[PDB]
């Protein structure tokens, strides 16, 4: 769910304050997405809105209001480590996985601070 992804990014990434560093940033970070990625931690967004989609996708999926930052499923964090529990159900799995990839990702893409809050209208 939303709260355990800006969660599992502070846990690999301790000292970040997750909304305000990540979120209306680049092309794709905050709210749907546009154009090509500006970075490759605009990638990173990209590439999670797109894991979100392929889960919305399984039939056997339905989410809560269609979204799936209302699932809640069962992870841990531990030295900087991110683990997925292994006893979540496939749907529950499929969104604790992009959530897990996108805070590893964010954590070794380059932060470019021109890209925060971004003029998407012309830019992306
Ligand atoms: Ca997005
Ligand atoms: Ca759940």
């Amino acid at each position: 769910a939303l709260w355990q992804f800006r969660s599992m990014i502070k846990c690999a990434i301790p000292g970040s304050h997750p909304l305000m560093d990540f979120n209306n940033y680049g092309c794709y970070c905050g709210l749907g997405g546009s154009g090509t990625p500006v970075d490759e931690l605009d990638r990173c967004c990209e590439t999670h809105d797109n894991c979100y989609r392929d889960a919305k996708n399984l039939d056997s999926c339905k989410f809560l209001v269609d979204n799936p930052y209302t699932e809640s499923y069962s992870y841990s964090c531990s030295n900087t480590e991110i683990t997925c529990n292994s006893k979540n159900n496939a749907c529950e799995a499929f969104i604790c996985n992009c959530d897990r990839n996108a805070a590893i990702c964010f954590s070794k893409a380059p932060y470019n601070k021109e890209h925060k809050n971004l003029d998407t209208k012309k830019y992306c």
